[PDB]
């Protein structure tokens, strides 16, 4: 069917596209980047985010493969020598798909909106001075955050950022965001609940501003300074990123071939 | 209908109990501490663990509701002063049901089987020398764990021991559990993945022996030394405990109130 | 004799100021801030960061106190009810001197050199991008780091960011410095150490770039982007902070009133 | 001179103490382990310790040498192929003597009292059920502690059981013991500092029961059940162990070459 290859960029991973490219020419397959149903990824972690940011309003058409040039990348998960059996299990097709959850994230501002998908996480942190939140929890107030930032992260995300941050590593079957503080100032005046926050589906985590209403917000790679912010609202999407999936290689599995050994 | 209820033993809470059974012999209640429909508990959040324990066997025919008589309890969650309104909401009934997942326990043996249900949690420790077991999770060997102990949490158990050892906070409504480790060694030979691990609905952790098999299992209050022991396998239970809730008291309040400020 | 007071300049602090400079010239006190011997900070602790820092050019002729307008200052540690009976027992003199160690930071740059001296801390983080350092240990290559950053903290340091960042609290008697890391990356290609690391005298910790040259340094409250650095060099300073004391208020006594209860 | 020694007792082991004996036969070097100069030790940490704990009345006439016949250990810090070399230098003699600091427990009874000398720390634990001492320091109550047990780490034993507590790695230059919790519990009416603390010489950390007076505790590898305590003092000894030292071999160096890479 259709399909795009994005790719990292060095000398290496631009070779292993056009062998593919070269090789999916001897199937029904057309190289189409505007209306993919295939997106392979070759490179690393940074490069699959990249390919799906560039397809994020279309992620219900198309099903996402990765590659690793380098070491082990936990969503490229196919080595560069298996390219050709997995063009021609690609070509067959009759593979299963598996999705994962995304995070979206809503920023309110004052005298419109934005929304952005997060395959990773979104954080938070100031614009140079102290960063100083409302947490409010289903419009519960629950703390005022002072410290760093904080990380909202998907479950396939809580390998990454969330993991440096002391969170919980979660099962992607589990339809979560997890909240993680970075470096929470702690008193008999300043006071968090410091644990990491796991949250299901239809709540919805708003931070609000006390004093500095400029703020520094990342997805996944990006990183904008936001000013003017009224509200940063978090949910679970109700959108998930779908994989092509050729093989058993089940997430725990991931995990302890990406920390433990390999 | 049928009830029950448990007192810390106490002055305080036997004398609530005391004039809740006089209240409730105003309605068509009866006391059967055999087969109640409702268990009240009355001082802490150990005195609603006893409950719970004691009633294991008739979780789908029993509500639970717990009273405070010190400072919050997390299951315990009425005051005393509200007794009375509790004693003739219960009498009408009407109230709705919530439901909180269960840890399933399993201890084999060599040349039977025991099997536990936990409301907070389930730890392992060796039995006076060092500990060491092997993590298979879903048949898949993830690491060797060298350290003082392991913690398999309930959602709602993750306020409790999960919580003073790192882990994360996770709303009940999520069917999991959460494992997490006390004081694991690591160095360039002893690897552990570190981060807790939080696991949905049919997986299955296992805990195998490397040398010694005598460990110490706890099962919420309770701390038994198991010998001969050839494994131990974690589930998230299909049995749930059923509380009587009258108004809302949302778990991130919980949260709020018993960590934060109140 | 010559001293000056700051104030951390709201009405509160400002009326307290002119209060103990009316009552100071009941005395032989001379308002003298261009060559006090006595500094008086009357604020928080931001407010007395930036007194020692007026002045770091003429430490070992100073002695420093702090009086906290708001709720218990770490280094301000006079009440200003007690400012009467501070004029007093200044203006007669005969205190003891107490001193706290100093970190003393080089920044070298290419094709001159910086020192700073920190009270509390020095960190750094990029100037955006990914910061990825060697650290490099009295000449010896210890580890390359990954992360958010780095925190290098004095003793009386250690209740403050260091804290926050889950280092050790430390007795400023010790003449050590301590480095904790700020969200490290840790897989089977990326190790760091993770635990803080406490330093004596004389030990050299110097960081080097790997690919981005361009660092976010902070010293106490100053962050400074500097560009073209070669090296970043931390050791105990030669230098110390004096304290005029009055009364017995131990080090572990503070840290109990600030973090425990009072 | 005097020497002896002490061996883990696998073939391998024994093997190469054997060979060490006939080679020091050649030389005037009197096999004594009564009152030896030298004591080696081969093995592994378990090893030196017990050889630390054999000759604990005569540290200051004592140099201490570890090797490590299985991977590194880290006071046993030879390789047996340089055993050969170690017999000849320490035949010389000439060598330079390097010394850490010990911690030094006194347990004390209701109705006597029994001191122990620690190279890596000494733990409590409760006998069975809730650990609760209060933690008094100079005299000065600073907490209430209540969780699974407290560490008190010399130097190099901040390597131990210290790190993977949490606590701080720390020069052993310097004079200093740290106190780490075991999983504590904090909730808005039970709190602990957290964070490790560091405590210089002449600082006593005393802990005393408040219910139970029944405690597990360790020394190193000893762990002793204590019946009717009155109270656990800990601090920094006077006495010291003495290291045979033929080489540089710095203690940073050796972090690195046991947690980052080797
Ligand atoms: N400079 C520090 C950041 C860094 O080196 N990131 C790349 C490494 O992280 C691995 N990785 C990624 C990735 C990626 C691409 N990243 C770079 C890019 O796109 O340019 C952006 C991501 O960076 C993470 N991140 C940022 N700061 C971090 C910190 N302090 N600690 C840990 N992670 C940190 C955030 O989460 C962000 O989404 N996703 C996952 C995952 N789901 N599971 C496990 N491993 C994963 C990837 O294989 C590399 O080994
Ligand atoms: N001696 C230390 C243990 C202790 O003081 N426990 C009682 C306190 O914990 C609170 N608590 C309980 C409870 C209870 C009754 N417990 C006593 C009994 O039944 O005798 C047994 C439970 O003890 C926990 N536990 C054991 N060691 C711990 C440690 N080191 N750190 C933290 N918790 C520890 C385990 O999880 C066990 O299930 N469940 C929850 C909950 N789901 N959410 C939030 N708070 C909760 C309760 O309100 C008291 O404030
Ligand atoms: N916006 C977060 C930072 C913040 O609120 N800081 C002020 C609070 O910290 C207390 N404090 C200070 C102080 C001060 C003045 N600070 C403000 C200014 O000068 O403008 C600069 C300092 O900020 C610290 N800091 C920065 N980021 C932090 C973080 N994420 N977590 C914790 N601390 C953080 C750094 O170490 C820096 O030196 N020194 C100590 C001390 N030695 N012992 C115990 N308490 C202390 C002070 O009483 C306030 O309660
Ligand atoms: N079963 C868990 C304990 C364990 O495996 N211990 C041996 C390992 O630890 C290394 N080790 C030792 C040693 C030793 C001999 N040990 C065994 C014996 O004597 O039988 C007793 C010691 O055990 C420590 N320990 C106890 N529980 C621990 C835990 N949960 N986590 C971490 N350490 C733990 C305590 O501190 C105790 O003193 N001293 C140091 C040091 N100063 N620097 C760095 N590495 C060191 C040694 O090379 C092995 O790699």
């Amino acid at each position: 069917m259709k399909y795009m290859i994005t790719s990292k960029g060095d000398e290496k991973s631009d070779l292993l596209r056009l062998n593919m490219i070269a090789g999916f020419g001897e199937y029904d397959m057309e190289y189409d980047d505007v209306e993919p149903e295939i997106v392979i990824s070759i490179g690393g972690d940074g490069t699959f985010l990249s390919a799906f940011h560039q397809y994020e309003e279309r992620l219900d058409e198309i099903a996402f493969i990765g590659i690793h040039t380098g070491h082990l990348g936990f969503y490229a998960d196919w080595r560069p020598a298996e390219a050709d059996k997995l063009v021609k299990l690609l070509a067959k097709g009759e593979y299963q798909k598996v999705s994962y959850p995304l995070l979206k994230t809503t920023v309110k501002y004052g005298i419109k909106e934005a929304t952005y998908l997060a395959l990773n996480e979104s954080t938070v942190k100031s614009s140079g001075g102290p960063f100083v939140v409302d947490v409010v929890i289903n419009d519960i107030h629950f703390e005022r955050f002072r410290g760093d930032g904080l990380c909202m992260s998907t479950p396939s995300g809580t390998t990454a950022y969330n993991k440096s941050l002391g969170g919980a590593l979660m099962h992607p079957s589990i339809e979560a965001m997890q909240l993680t503080e970075m470096a929470s100032i702690n008193n008999r005046v300043y006071r968090t609940i410091g644990s990491p926050l796991v949250f299901p589906k239809h709540h919805v985590v708003s931070l609000q501003p006390v004093n500095d209403k400029d703020f520094q917000i990342s997805v996944d790679h990006l990183s904008i300074l936001h000013r003017d912010v009224q509200e940063i609202r978090y949910e679970v999407s109700a959108k998930k990123i779908h994989f092509a999936r050729f093989r058993s290689f089940p997430f725990w599995r991931r995990v302890h071939d990406s920390f433990i050994e390999d």
